[PDB]
């Protein structure tokens, strides 16, 4: 049978808050067989639990935000991205704000929290959601994809035609597993211009957001000292948002993604289309010595 | 006088439809005087006739669509710049689908088609819509305009800004009174990203779609293995286009043309724009084919 | 005391009207303190005077437009920089037609007829309004906001990716306690593309527009013979219109502006927002 997983240990964490600029804690917990990835916010009482799932989004500006009445956490992808890169089924994730601590930009810091806390196998089936057949959604040019696939494959290309993006890698695939999303996907940092965070930094939004925990560009180059971790960094970005966006599905998927500019808006509403043509996938689980087609790490 | 034109004789041709990836049958006919280009669906029981007309185009995602009741056929406008350039005024375009078969892209296989069917004169004179003042309109950046003009003239101009087209021809102009259509914009292919023919695909649309039939893009090169045609060849599919687009006003053109980024829609609603203003237009004939444009 | 400013004299000029392709006739006159900057329709009778007012601001299409009732006046932003530029105060503004002459496209002729018009300082305060909050307006990928700041100091950001446009100043920044606006902003030309210039000629508009008053450019290349008065005359012809469209709150400015693709429309949105928001700034004058 393949199994679900959660977290052998507790496991803590801190970071600034982007939009705050003010240290968050974090807290990463075991959680029972089909509890699914859910968010609490600790600082309330009584605390407020919110399932990561597609139909408590609210907000997809500039995150993918979570909502339970007035109760929010936002900055949620990139945390969940690493969740399903290794195959974390259940867990709780608290918080102390409103929203996840940014890090370094990327999933790459909670990848390694998940590594440390280490991985616990549970005595229930894992759940998989199997893609049946397209669907797809398109806002203006930007569209986003659903074919079926054997597998997870995730693709997705930008089109930028800034000096600073002419000739760079604006199209990527991977082919997903636990090592390939690790390795190829994980670290790859959010972008975005220095007028823009200018902008924001005026009207005191993105308190704590800079070159820290971004890819920052203006016209012409990358103005990180240290410049990029993958040439293909910009899109492996678009890619990992996509997987964290997409696990509010609440399971593994099987099948593959095509993105073209799309947001967490679009991805949400292709979440949203799928759900609800019940034609369009199957909830599948692989017992009595069958596998699926998607490889995780071993714990 | 100049005389109306049709064909001499039947002439039929298959070739895949764009859509369905399916064969379409295609049948040119000879028709009587004043017909203009009508298409019919021959696959439909009973047959239903569409007049290639301003009028009758319904949407222009992709291309020209032609549209009765819940009935359509689409991919009109190839064809239609081939009738336009070789002067056919009147033929019946019969079809087994709701779509003109693509063939490779260009008016070429038209051109074949029509000048070996040939050509037959009719006893009534050649009405020409001659474009008497100057009419235009917009959609966001785009713009379609006529201008007076005593001749045939067509200019347009794209802008792409994606390495693949930075200092590639982008703008040219077409003076039909010394330039053939045949040799000149004719044999233009269509063109379009890869990453488009990918979605469309998916979609179940473009079944017939491919580099065979287009010319296609990434974001930094031409991916057909022997490139373009000729250098200018995106911007003359854009006049190709125009005159196809054009000729559904039911008659050659006594005027000039000029298009930025202008698509179908934008095409058609100058059409539109053009019949409503009643004293921007006149049809003209020539009883001495001495006094038309060169 | 920092005293406020009219002309001198009375100076008079002619130039073709961007939109007409007539002759235009202009006057600049003194004006009594606390007028502003007035604009007159001195072909009409009776005159129509239209104070240079954010509040008089019509259409904003291609220029900055002050009207009332059905009496229009455009064309406004490169004369009102240059009253902006060299400390005018007060101004009356007489034209034959409906838009100041365009001249050379740039602020240079204003600037000279102003000086020309020699400067008579006025025995009442200069207000100034100082930003004392941050102020901002967007207008999809546009943006505009005013910031708190000790002087007057405006940077400009434009994002043109077409070959032309590609490896040249596309963003700057004026501090005018540095910079002298004369010498590095007035003499900066309006530009735009041929095609543009041909789509509205076609539409019997911007009939006395050309290379006589423009950059004019193509996908490509610059069209003028002569090439650019200053290598980012581009950006630094936004900042004069953005000077042109912010002296219209009536007073210098103490703070700083900054734009990222910031047009009439914008420029104006973000008058009317600082004028609304009565706790982001303040009329101040100065005893000494
Ligand atoms: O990756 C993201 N979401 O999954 C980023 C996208 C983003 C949006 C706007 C930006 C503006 C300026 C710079 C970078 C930006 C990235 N959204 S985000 O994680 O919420 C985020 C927003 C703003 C930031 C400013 C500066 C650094 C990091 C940021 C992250
Ligand atoms: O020339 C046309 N109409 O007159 C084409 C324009 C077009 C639109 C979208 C494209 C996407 C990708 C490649 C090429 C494309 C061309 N419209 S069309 O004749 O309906 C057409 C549409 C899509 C195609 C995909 C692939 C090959 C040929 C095509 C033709
Ligand atoms: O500087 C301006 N306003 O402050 C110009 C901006 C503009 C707008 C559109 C153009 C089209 C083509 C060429 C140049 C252009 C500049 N507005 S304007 O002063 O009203 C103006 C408009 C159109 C013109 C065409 C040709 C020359 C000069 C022009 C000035
Ligand atoms: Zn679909
Ligand atoms: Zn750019
Ligand atoms: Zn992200
Ligand atoms: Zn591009
Ligand atoms: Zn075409
Ligand atoms: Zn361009
Ligand atoms: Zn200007």
């Amino acid at each position: 049978m393949i199994k679900q997983r959660t977290l052998k240990n507790i496991i803590r964490a801190t970071g600034v808050g982007l939009h705050s600029g003010e240290k968050v804690y974090l807290t990463l917990k075991p959680a029972p067989v089909d509890t699914g990835i859910v968010f609490s916010r600790t600082d309330l009482d009584p605390v407020v639990e919110i399932p990561a799932r597609a139909e408590n989004v609210g907000e997809t500006t500039m995150s993918t935000t979570l909502v339970k009445g007035d109760v929010k956490v936002d900055t949620v992808e990139h945390l969940l991205s690493a969740m399903a890169g290794l195959g974390i089924d259940n867990a709780y994730v608290e918080l102390s704000a409103s929203e996840v601590p940014i890090m370094d930009g990327s999933a790459g810091p909670f990848v390694f929290l998940i590594q440390s806390a280490g991985l616990q196998e549970q005595e229930a089936a894992k759940k998989f959601i199997r893609i049946k057949r397209e669907v797809s959604v398109e806002e203006g040019d930007k569209r986003a994809v659903f074919v079926p696939f054997d597998g997870f494959k995730v693709s997705f290309e930008i089109d930028f035609d800034h000096p600073v993006f002419r000739g760079r890698t604006q199209q990527a695939s991977v082919d997903f597993s636990s090592t390939s999303f690790v390795k190829e996907v994980s670290r790859a940092r959010t972008f975005g211009f220095m007028r823009d965070i200018e902008y924001l930094r005026s009207q005191n939004l993105a308190l704590g957001g800079s070159v820290e925990n971004a890819i920052v560009v203006d016209e012409n180059r990358v103005l990180n000292e240290d410049g990029l971790r993958y040439e293909d960094e910009f899109v492996k970005h678009k890619i990992l948002d996509a997987i964290g966006d997409l696990y509010l599905l609440g399971n593994s998927l099987i099948g593959e993604f095509r993105g073209f500019k799309s947001g967490h808006a679009l991805n949400n509403q292709l979440l949203r289309t799928l759900i609800a043509d019940k034609d369009a996938w199957e909830v599948v689980t692989f017992e009595d010595a069958r596998t699926a087609p998607i490889s995780y790490m071993r714990p």
